[PDB]
């Protein structure tokens, strides 16, 4: 096994070099996210390696994970920024993206949102007729010339429903019969629009790489007939969805360079700029949600680990029923009885739980517990519920350092919004 | 069919009196949570009736609703609060609430919040073994005893695996174990806690006898018991099909006779039904577009203000709130909102009028367990909240969140 969280032979959780035990004892005893910074450089230098001899652009998802500090290394590295709204762009300017680095996608994009993009010169997708309208409306109102993609369904249907967004019948992309009519409208707004592209993203969680070449064939077909109706297109956008391994047992994976390998040919014969729209797979296996037991139980013939953090800091397997790996940081005392637990956080309710089913040493009262590859769509999506308050979140340096990238809410920042009513 | 949120013969939606696209007009154009402050009250007036001669308290859920106002008018009237953490305990002191009229719910109370619940003179539920030891340390810790209730356990599970019953085995070691704790704990009565909702009458009757009988030989044993508490809501008509629902005072009726005989003090948790059916999530329509065989409504509202219908499968009614063109062409929409992914929908395979861009759309029952689950996915940053008095005037209760808010996360970081 790849990853930068490993079980010692003591049975001591390390990330990287350190213990996690160790950090869990500097912080306060309440749920934290803690990153591997290195293995965040290591995720990227994968794709930047597999993108050698392509002119390429590697758009960072910040719908994945939004913490300002990782923007920031992100950043550094030469990263692009995709964006689905107007704070996120915001964001990813104070983060010290590169505008023309910078990607605005979704199928709601307000006018007032547009405008900002205009102003800044960032690509803008295009999704349907009225988000058409709402660009030409920016491009007036910012008086910048908007350089867009056509975002295309392609059609191509294996992966959670809830994050199919290439399917048929998904509310993302324009439909495939429309084509001309998206053309014929773009040259007749020759001030306000620039065409330089086609856009595509499949979904999320997409583990069999034959699903991007079938796709790339497709768009290279329509960015070859775009090209003859007279229009100068230099981009292609294949978007992000490469999936991670959740599951911790050795499965080998498609890599980014297995990914790259299945367009390489094909858009280097084009002389194509790819655009790929990576955020999973920069930053989930990066973290692990780091947690205290509260105590153990049993309902007739179920087990349960009660934790303190729960749906609200980390509502993916609710949501998803997704899997993601649990175990202990510190070695057992071995009289300990290995049989299987449901791990559920302290709200009562069924839908608050971040794993079921997993053969674990029964933990004592104050014992670590993490969840794995929690670096991607879990902080991002975190709530109040139940008036848990989000988690701080620290991250393990190269020299070994620990420093903390996200000050923890209090119970004070739910108070501010009803200050003087 | 009866509602505080109703189209008038004008074709303009209504809450109390005041038209919503009246209210769209006043306040910031973004998606914002609305309520009926009048639709609060005579949801718990009915209970209230309902439990008139009978010793009670009404707890309230802090966690479907959260918000200060709301928990303040609900305390105001005489209302409980149920808790589940340590900070909702905080909010319900904060809110005025009595902590005689509080109860302290969890399978993981940590020992700090018991600490404060055991400080501030609130009833415990008692969920576990390891629950029961945390509560005599709070005790300990704390130097005060904590008033506690016992799990009673029903006939509810579909699953199918002393003087008590076959499913209640463990009540007798727990009964030993309190009476071994006299300094730290004082058994004040039973719980338990069915279906989140209750369609028939006769699952709330069925537990009531069960539990007085259990409560008799608590009592029998040496114990000094006051107290019932039956967790469960009645129904909500998530569709406005006009269905047949038990009212509270049916629901009450069942118990009333055998409550009064034993002197019981009955804690209801109506939660959901007092706060779900008196608010609307109010949405601005981006636009509409077609793939395929699909046509969408896509607003500025999302899965990031309300996940409940993508988390739970969950029908909540949607309709315009002002009237459409007359060539507007009615047909099937899923209503989804702009976030990047196929959970964020609202709504599916829903018969409308095609709105306009800008025109009003709600979703209806976004009361409970809507914006208190609120995150800012997409950094769509969090919807304020209104609410129509009994006068007609439109009163802020939560200020909308801002962009500053996530960077003050980062400060000097
Ligand atoms: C247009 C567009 N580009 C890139 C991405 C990033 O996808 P990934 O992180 O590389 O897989 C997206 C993302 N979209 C929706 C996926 C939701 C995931 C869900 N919250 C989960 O399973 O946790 C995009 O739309």
């Amino acid at each position: 096994f790849d990853h930068c969280f490993k079980k010692s032979s003591d049975g001591f959780l390390y990330c990287e070099g350190t213990k996690v035990q160790d950090i869990m004892e500097t912080v306060e005893k309440r749920p934290f996210y803690l990153y591997s910074k290195p293995q965040i450089t290591r995720n990227l230098e994968a794709y930047k390696e597999a993108l050698e001899g392509v002119r390429s652009v590697i758009g960072y998802a910040i719908k994945a994970n939004n913490n300002l500090k990782i923007l920031e290394h992100l950043r550094s590295l030469g990263c692009g920024a995709v964006l689905v709204s107007g704070n996120e762009l915001r964001l990813a300017l104070l983060a010290g993206f590169d505008p023309t680095k910078c990607i605005f996608n979704g199928n709601g994009k307000s006018l007032e949102d547009l405008v900002l993009a205009a102003q800044e010169g960032v690509f803008v997708n295009v999704d349907s007729e009225f988000d058409l309208n709402n660009i030409v409306e920016a491009s007036r109102i910012s008086g910048k010339q908007v350089n867009v993609l056509l975002r295309i369904n392609p059609d191509v249907d294996q992966v959670h429903p809830y994050v199919a967004t290439g399917n048929k019948n998904s509310k993302f992309g324009i439909r495939n019969e429309k084509l001309q009519w998206f053309l014929d409208e773009v040259k007749a707004h020759p001030k306000e629009l620039k065409l330089v592209g086609a856009h595509c993203h499949l979904g999320s969680t997409i583990t069999k790489v034959d699903i991007f070449r079938d796709a790339a064939v497709l768009m290279i077909e329509y960015i070859d007939e775009i090209r003859r109706q007279g229009f100068e297109v230099s981009y292609l956008n294949i978007g992000g969805g490469l999936g991670i391994d959740y599951y911790h047992a050795g499965a080998v994976l498609p890599t980014p360079m297995d990914l790259i390998n299945t367009v390489r040919e094909l858009v280097l014969s084009r002389d194509l700029n790819l655009i790929i729209e990576p955020g999973r797979s920069l930053i989930a296996n990066t973290c692990c949600f780091v947690n205290h037991v509260t105590g153990v139980k049993t309902n007739g013939t179920k087990n349960f680990i009660v934790i303190d953090g729960s749906m609200a800091e980390l509502i993916r397997p609710s949501l998803y029923d997704a899997y993601q790996h649990i175990e202990l940081v510190s070695p057992t005392p071995p009289e300990a009885e290995v049989t299987k637990f449901d791990v559920v956080g302290p709200v009562c309710e069924s839908a608050d739980f971040l794993g079921k089913d997993r053969e674990l040493p029964t933990p004592p009262q104050g014992a670590g517990l993490v969840v794995h590859d929690a670096g991607a769509y879990c902080m991002s999506m975190a709530s109040t519920y139940n008036l848990k308050m989000r988690p701080p979140e620290y991250w393990v340096e190269e020299d070994g350092s620990i420093t903390k990238i996200r000050h923890a809410e209090t119970f004070d920042d739910h108070l501010r919004f009803f200050e003087g009513l």
